[PDB]
């Protein structure tokens, strides 16, 4: 009994920094998305500059 | 969706800007259209300096 709680608790503990971890990599994403809709706005710019 | 709305913001602004090159062309092309009238004017004397 014990021992599958102790370990449950860490495994809860465990998940959560998981989620911390994705949460920082999903982040990441966000700017990482934020550049890449910059970027899109530039090519459409850049096609009417284009002639 | 963002993607969609921010490039169609760029789009419209290019739509203006587009806009603006053909006024200027026009311009150009009223005071090119001014000058082929006063030609004209110039060809009708001619007609009549002919002679």
């Amino acid at each position: 009994m014990r021992g599958q709680i102790r370990g449950l608790e860490m495994a809860s503990k465990n998940s959560q920094d998981g989620i911390s971890l994705i949460q920082t990599a999903e982040g990441a994403l966000t700017e990482t998305h934020a550049i890449l809709q910059r970027v899109r706005e530039l090519v459409v710019q850049a096609g009417n500059t284009g002639t």
